[PDB]
């Protein structure tokens, strides 16, 4: 099975624990990033997301928001669960990192984009 | 004030109602998209997200996930609330749309990106 | 007609002059950005791109690279030319801004994404 | 050295040959994609780009446009050359794929985003 519940780790070394997914596809969890651009100490951050429940797909899409507890930014992840050739689950995700800008004129430079690959711990 | 709670509409005509934001910055709501690539009839979809609570910023960043009830995809929004020159609130967001792909080999083509500007209704 | 040749201006106030498009769809030009995150003075920068010519579409897709002459970054634009409801040409583009990072470990944070809308001057 | 000139292959199996980079940082080449969403047979496609020449960086940023000869879309790549721990050259790139849409109302769904990692052949 390819279930979001459990512990995950991505290619950067970030930790991710996801709790039970309810009948509506909602789940919470904690995110421990290995990499930060801030000068603050990294701290465990809550994550909230949902997984698509249409058709009850064996590899449903999902998204979640990480509310960083040491930064003023927000990252959103979206991706899908895959059972690779071997039979091990993989989460392929793309993310957007939103920085805080003091002016709406600086908004053009506030969004970063990137990918992450999560495997089970 | 620039508060996510209330009704919003974006440049595509999509509706968005966000409920109260709790002390942890979590909020739920419903999303009614005006535009769909599916052949299904559009339907109101739940959204879940959080807004950054670090520093009590008057224009905090936020992210939320839309779990489409008529599609098998997931969209994640991230952006910031702005009080423009006049004094009207604006949400500047970028989003990722994740489609469902049956194979991990098709994963490269599953993510769309775009922007939305939300104003109060 | 919706031809890339000529002068353009986007929602940020950036200037853009595109030269003739050759039979292979290649074109050069200059880009004058109104907004910069650097402390350097902005300077006119060359751009190089091509436009798709597969079906001689009235609104072909295109892409080009801006090689900033005052920054160490690179921006790539991709979009399409549209003849809007009125009859005025519009270029709808999305871009990626690549910053220079000293280490491959910092590569995750080096890419920005955003949109631009160009109208004729 | 980390020079764009030569042959490259990415994680999808796509081929890439880049010619000499001139004093202005311009280069051409051909791109052979392993993966296509079209029903057409894949064909070698020209690419045009430039690499940043500011500061004579040993790992300068670059961008290029692929003008697909079998599709009506355009892909733009932007990234940086890295000399990894061992001594291998790696191109870390993000790309935007622009599809052709008949109407400006469909423009919201026309852009895909993704990453590619290129190693020397
Ligand atoms: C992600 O989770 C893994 C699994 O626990 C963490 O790896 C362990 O980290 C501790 C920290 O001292 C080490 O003592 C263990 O030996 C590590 N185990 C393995 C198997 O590597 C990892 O630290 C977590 N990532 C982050 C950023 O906290
Ligand atoms: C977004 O919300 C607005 C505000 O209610 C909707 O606009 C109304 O739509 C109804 C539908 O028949 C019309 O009767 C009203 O005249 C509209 N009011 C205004 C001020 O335009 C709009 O339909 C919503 N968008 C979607 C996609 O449902
Ligand atoms: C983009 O092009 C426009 C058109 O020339 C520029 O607007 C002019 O800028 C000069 C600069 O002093 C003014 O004197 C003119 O009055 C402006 N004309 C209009 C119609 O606004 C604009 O400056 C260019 N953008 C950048 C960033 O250089
Ligand atoms: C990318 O380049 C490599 C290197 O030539 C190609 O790999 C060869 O493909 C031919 C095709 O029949 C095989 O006969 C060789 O055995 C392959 N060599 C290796 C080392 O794998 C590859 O085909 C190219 N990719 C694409 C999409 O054409
Ligand atoms: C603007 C920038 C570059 C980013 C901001 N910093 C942060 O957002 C740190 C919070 C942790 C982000 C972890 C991302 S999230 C996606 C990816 N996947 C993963 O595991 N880690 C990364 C603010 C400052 C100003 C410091 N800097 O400069
Ligand atoms: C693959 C593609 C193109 C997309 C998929 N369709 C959907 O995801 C429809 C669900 C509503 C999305 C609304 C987006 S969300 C961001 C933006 N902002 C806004 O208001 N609307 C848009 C699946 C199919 C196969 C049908 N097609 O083909
Ligand atoms: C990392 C960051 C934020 C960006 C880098 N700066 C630059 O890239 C300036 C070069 C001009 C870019 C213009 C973009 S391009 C797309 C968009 N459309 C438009 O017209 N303008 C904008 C480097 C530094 C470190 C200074 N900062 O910090
Ligand atoms: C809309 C969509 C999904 C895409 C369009 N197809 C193409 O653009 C095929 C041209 C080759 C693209 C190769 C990309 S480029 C970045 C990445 N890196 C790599 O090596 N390959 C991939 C049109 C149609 C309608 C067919 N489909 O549906």
């Amino acid at each position: 099975k390819c279930s979001l519940t459990g512990k995950w780790t991505n290619d950067l070394g970030s930790n991710m624990t996801i709790g039970a997914v309810n009948s509506r596809g909602e789940f919470t969890g904690t995110y421990i990033t290995a990499v930060t651009a801030t000068s603050n100490e990294i701290k465990e951050s809550p994550l909230h997301g949902t997984q698509n429940t249409i058709n009850k797909r064996t590899q449903p899409t999902f998204g979640f928001t990480v509310n960083w507890k040491f930064s003023e930014s927000t990252t959103v992840f979206t991706g899908q669960c895959f059972i690779d050739r071997n039979g091990k689950e993989v989460l392929k995700t793309m993310w957007l990192l939103r920085s805080s800008v003091n002016d709406i004129g600086d908004d053009w430079k506030a969004t970063r984009v990137g990918i992450n690959i999560f495997t089970r711990l």
